[PDB]
């Protein structure tokens, strides 16, 4: 069965007692024993919960993994994976342009001696080769990257990692299982911040780690319980509900993004445009090869200054100025003051992040309405 | 004024837009800015959420702390504290009889070199002083302990700790802020598995860390966001709801526990009985001095064999055989088979845990109803 | 089992598939067939829902009835009963001082010829008898009444109504099953606005109709499904959750009320006091006879003009000025502008409701704290 | 603002206090006054609720109405409209083939004399016009009809209805606002069971009545509060969440429906097919003219007997045998034993409802997978 079928039906008719099509929400923190010294499949929600189990199976199926571990946030899924595979003295190799939260977590802990971290431009074969020569225990890959949507060869990185015996984990948040499948590309693990596209409705905060090896699933589950990062039952339910429309949401959002990309290619005030589909985007060839779609995330550089930017923004009404991405509603953010405000000004410029770069998480509103709304912003930027 | 008033009214009327008496559930994962580079008090749920903020204030207030950080599980509240206060090379002194999850966590990470752990009998003055001489960075106290309900001097232990420069954190789950206040006894932090008494309804899994120092709150908050362990908004809602009846719940449950002890004090089949109110109970006098009540948890050894055990249990119907405690419903567990089945039989015995020891988490059903139920249990225990 | 045991254990361990102690929330609107022409116990939520079934069982049991039908509001439970036992031509006899929503509903449909309504002072036997001679098909009793708390003889009225062939229904909202059981006093049915005391947490809106006769239950169930007033599954879950602490909630709210009553008796600014516990209170002897407690609701007339009352309310802090009652938090209401705002001053006065009468819905905050707050209001009232 | 833009953004950023993008869930049953006699927009949740308001505005906007009243069920929305526009002596003209629940409701109350009802074949000019000449106060239209998908001329019926002073209401559940807009076709009111397509996730039960005249919205709102059929806050939240994806869901469901129709037209075992897009389908010219799409509901008569039907259903695995429709998951039902089981076979026969008619509520799974499943059922229908 195709991904559209899996997303819609996985977990349906789970209820064996009442014949409910949609599974109930098992909020119970505990479960009675069948008899003395005879517990059932679950004995304590923190360790195992029936509702979390259903969504874990659905997410594992969508990525083609053996099983999944749902965590309470995407950041705790990242913390779970690093906790399991790294101890003081061990080395982690991560992308030089990875998610700000991820960088901050690794940096903060490595600065305490908890483990070693090496940030590398994984697109640079020489740089990458040298990092892997240091024999890391874990290699994190994140593609496309934010906010320039730069793409790196997942299959190649995972292979080189496997060559030196490092476990590979791919943060597939930006494209979701509907537009990219890292396990099918050679990764040992794939994780997501379910807070984004998977839930798709901006009202659930959760993370997940999916593994190709069932023994690794069990190890992850063991550690998730041990440090207490398993996800809640209610969030599990809403996440599963959001998942039901994952495919049509991703296809329409992507279709909308392509329409916006095409329109922006004609705009004079668009100094630079970024999207995996653009032949000139860093790693486009790779994207065309390893992705099932180019994605709904995009970004562009407005020609002008801070007031031109404030003018542009002030002219919008269908894009909400806010953090995050992946929801059904269109959002816009200014990297220099939002996603990368925690990055040194010189660094941002050093990272190729312009002070006038705006990133758009395309929603599923009508594409022409969204484009007409951008037209209004551009009209406003050009007025003095 | 009084804690009963705090639990009931904290958070009420928070709504300034619609005038709702009960605050709404703020599930939104993100928040809009008022203008470019002008965020509001909240920018991302994982970092800060309006509903979680409210329940944190209620919990802080209930323990007399400056602030609280709600985590997704009690275990992650313990992991958060250890993560903030220990780094490779630092030492943690924990109770030799602390909660199983706490023990397993500290042990598993200490084995990896993340930090050092020394498990000590904090009731053994000589043993305690020696460990503190190791100059730990953190000292964890957990009283009463489970399942023998032994009690230790929190005020003293915290004083000693502070002297050696160690930060003290007390796991107050067993009694809740309604029956004991560690901060009042000189602790730097008090934490609870809100999954227990605080929520009181067995349908929420959450943890919380409350600090005396506001600077410590800010730091615990930064780290909780960093490693991703902040609790959910929905759980925050149901938790605060459960909190509204904490005082009446604890009062009635304690009364029923006291009534059950009495009845048990006539059972030729009760080989031994444990409760902090009994004069022969380890640490009873300290208990009478630092606690506000003796608690709703109790346990007793069944004079007989496994067969005698299965029989007694088989004759109950108002006590559910299950893990956990703190809920309005009465539960019973067999440590050897549940709580401590992870210990070798001799190890359990060494720890003073009998193969026929039964723990009761007293609920708020009718006392007489509860005693009567036990009556039938014993009747069967006898029967050939 | 006693009330407290019923309220706490109803529904526990219902989950036979995963053994959840707390029943899961069955939100599913549809159920599958076990095969062709093979329905299940449930087929359509609007008709039958597993979570609604549980709470209906609990409520029927708390009032000692055969069964219950949970409706979406207290008003629709009232509308359901009238729809079932009245058609054009039939007569309904109701209390002259019944709930304002009940009055408005009966009046509004009577005005359209849907049925005839007769409002009588059921405390007046000849009047009561005269009305019963008209041969009503249904008689509604509501005791105590709002806001004066007048009490009438439920057993007597139900007795008289039964001999003329009228079905009796009692609105037991004000006292709840914990303080009064109309089915035992002779009624055919008892209904409540679960929105108040039963839920007790001001975050659920629902109603319930409980019948002595099982046949009447299937009747009410058929009609509730027919006109679509069945309660929702999520509300059913939050209501059952609230039900868990009904007994200690009523007990404590009741004690705080008596203490407050006692206090007001010593207040000069208190012109009149109203509480079933007071000998002088209308129907006091009947209350002491038919009630298991005198209730948590009370009202008093302030000695002074409007500015005096504003002053009094303005000095308060532990009572929220709002409609509704039955929550854990203490609420205060000015009948002339709130509960009875819709009623000419001539009608209000005629009905015996002062322009300075205040109603208190006692919560479970600390009693001393509550009185200390009233003292603040009084001090301000007499403050010039 | 196109419908996709409205469905996705209506109500977004409603929270002015915290700036939440997604509106929080207002469960609060009561609201405080900003002072004595200074109530707020909301004073009692059963009357007005902030979360119900948001979804009401969204539903109203999608149908182009002035406002909407959300009820607890689709049946109570139907009961609310008939309650407002009919009283004893008044006449209701309803579709001869309307929804079973609707028929039962009107029949049951007309039999008690609550009002008069006339079931007419609205596709027959003679019968339709003779009924309108009876001067009804209300005319209910339901197109397409279940389970044959017959379509009637809404603009024509509403035109003739207005001529005789009747109010027109259209039950637009089957197509939803995304595929049909009765107000734009001249109706006074449009109602829906939100339990179906609007919510689309089978975990909400709700109804809604949308009116073109703001004065009628007020009247319907007054009555909804009066008889207590207003929908719940939690349901309002989940329904709004479901609305977010209405357009892509209907589009895809419809697209799949067309692919299934095309396929079934090739099955020798399909002796009769029904779908509005079919040239020979009763009312096709009207459908093509008044609908924005032909819809996702379809039906067909299996060539064979009851054992054949059994074999066919048994061969399916992606279609759940269950009542209801409109969810993201594909469902199938056998009218004779499910939807119209309570219709004497003679009646079903006179109604053109075959004993082997199967209705399909097309979901959003991959269309090829669904077709393959169907082929499997057919290959099994042949093994006999
Ligand atoms: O005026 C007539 O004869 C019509 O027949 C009008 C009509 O059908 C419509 O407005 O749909």
């Amino acid at each position: 069965r195709k991904q559209a079928t899996i997303a819609v039906r996985s977990g349906l008719n789970d209820d064996e007692q009442y014949g409910c099509v949609v599974p109930p929400i098992h909020l119970s923190s505990t479960y009675n024993f069948t008899g003395f010294n005879e517990p059932r499949a679950h004995d304590y929600s923190r360790r195992g919960n029936p509702t979390r189990d259903v969504v874990q199976r659905a997410l594992a199926e969508l990525e083609g993994g053996a099983g999944a571990v749902l965590t309470n946030t995407g950041m705790s899924a990242i913390h779970l994976v690093t906790t399991v595979f790294l101890k003081p003295g061990d080395l982690l190799v991560a992308p030089h342009d990875c998610y700000g939260g991820s960088y901050r977590l690794f940096d903060s802990l490595a600065k305490r001696g908890c483990y070693r971290v090496l940030f590398v431009d994984q697109g640079d074969e020489q740089a990458l080769r040298a990092a892997l020569a240091e024999k890391p225990k874990l290699v994190l890959v994140e593609s496309p990257s934010n906010p320039l949507l730069r793409v790196v060869d997942i299959a190649k990185i995972c292979h080189l990692a496997r060559e030196v015996g490092a476990v590979s984990v791919v943060d597939n948040t930006f494209l979701s299982p509907a537009l990219q499948n890292p396990l099918a590309l050679g990764a040992d693990l794939v994780l997501h911040s379910c807070t984004k596209y998977l839930n798709g409705h901006s009202d659930v905060v959760a993370g997940v780690v999916i593994a190709k090896d069932p023994d690794v699933v069990t190890e992850l589950a063991w550690w998730a319980n041990n440090i207490g990062v398993t996800g809640g039952a209610f969030d599990s339910y809403l996440l599963l509900r959001g998942l039901r429309t994952l495919v049509p949401r991703m296809e329409l959002a992507q279709r909308n993004a392509q329409a916006i990309v095409k329109y922006l290619q004609t705009q004079p005030l668009v100094k630079k445009l970024y999207h995996p589909s653009l032949p000139e985007n860093q790693g486009h060839e790779i994207a065309a090869r390893q992705q099932k779609g180019f994605g709904a995330m995009l970004s562009f550089e407005l020609d002008g200054d801070e007031q031109t930017l404030r003018r542009f923004l002030g002219g919008l009404s269908l894009f909400t100025l806010a953090e995050s991405l992946g929801g059904v509603e269109s959002l816009i953010s200014h990297a220099a003051t939002m996603t990368h405000a925690g990055m040194a000004p010189e660094a941002r410029a050093a990272a190729g992040i312009s002070e006038t770069l705006l990133r758009i998480s395309t929603g599923i509103e009508d594409g022409e309405d969204l484009i007409a709304d951008l037209e209004n912003g551009f009209r406003a930027a050009n007025k003095g």
